């Protein structure tokens, strides 16, 4: 029985969502504000064979709230396709995230994180000969947590790692039009994950800053989606950036990264501008 889309898609974009993440973690790491607006382009394949595409706007600030605190709450959307072989996944989303990185003097420090995120799909699937089944889903991302970090040693190094607890509320559903189509029961789901990036930032001038990223991260426990009456683990990632100075506040950032399995690679490719005030 197909369900496999919705199990698929939701994790598709549950994956997806713990990348934004990742970025407002990046908008604490860089004077108080820092306005800044962001898009991040995601683009995987799973495999019949699966694939992925992904959009987020997003606009939030990161406030220096004194000596050695940093405080960070961004807002933005997202929309997101999933095609397999009958079945396709359109979402659409909207999330508040906020960041809190404290400081101990100059050799690491912590990062409380969190999200609250809406997303629906609208799921469509061949799920029959010549007989169309479509459905309208709706649920909750809700992402907490914790990470730390070292300044290590022109050019710098940096190790860091922590956990993510990932909870995934998804509403009651029907999938209207062939009779073969299911009837969801809700879900409630929740997830621990390892986190653990190594970060290489050699500098170029002093106006603009050069890095190398890689690190690794694992699931401590089951994440499952599927509803009622394939999917692998461990991923290696690598990237490259940097952020650049044009002026009178203004600058750039650049980011890319490559998320490394056997049987599912994904791109994920940040940009965007910034005023320091």
């Amino acid at each position: 029985l197909a369900a496999t889309v919705y199990a698929d898609s939701t994790a598709a974009h549950a994956d997806m969502q713990g990348r934004r993440l990742k970025a407002v973690s990046d908008g604490l790491d860089h004077t108080g504000l820092r306005v800044i607006a962001q898009t991040q382009q995601d683009g995987g394949t799973w495999e019949v064979e699966g694939k992925m595409r992904g959009s987020t706007q997003t606009v939030g600030i990161a406030a220096k709230t004194g000596e050695n605190t940093t405080a960070a709450a961004t807002l933005g959307m997202g929309r997101s396709t999933w095609s397999e072989n009958s079945a396709n996944a359109k979402t659409d989303s909207i999330s508040l995230f906020a960041g809190i990185r404290h400081d101990a003097g100059d050799i690491g420090y912590l990062k409380g994180l969190f999200s609250y995120g809406r997303y629906k799909n609208s799921i469509s699937r061949s799920t029959g000969a010549d007989e169309h089944a479509e459905g309208s889903v709706n649920g909750t991302l809700m992402q907490l947590g914790a990470l730390g970090g070292v300044n290590v040693p022109t050019g710098d190094l940096t190790v860091e790692g922590g956990l993510r607890y990932d909870l995934l509320k998804q509403d009651a559903f029907a999938e209207k039009g062939s009779a073969l189509g299911w009837s969801g029961n809700s879900l409630t789901e929740g997830t621990l994950v390892g986190l653990a990036g190594l970060k290489l930032s050699q500098p170029l001038s002093d106006k603009a800053v050069l890095f190398a990223t890689a690190g690794v991260e694992r699931d401590l426990n089951g994440r499952d989606y599927t509803v009622t009456g394939n999917m692998p683990h461990t991923r290696l990632v690598a990237g490259l950036g940097a952020d650049v100075e044009f002026g009178n506040g203004w600058n750039g950032l650049a980011r890319y990264s490559y998320a490394g399995s056997k049987q599912y690679g994904n791109h994920s490719g940040r940009v965007g501008v910034g005023y320091r005030f």
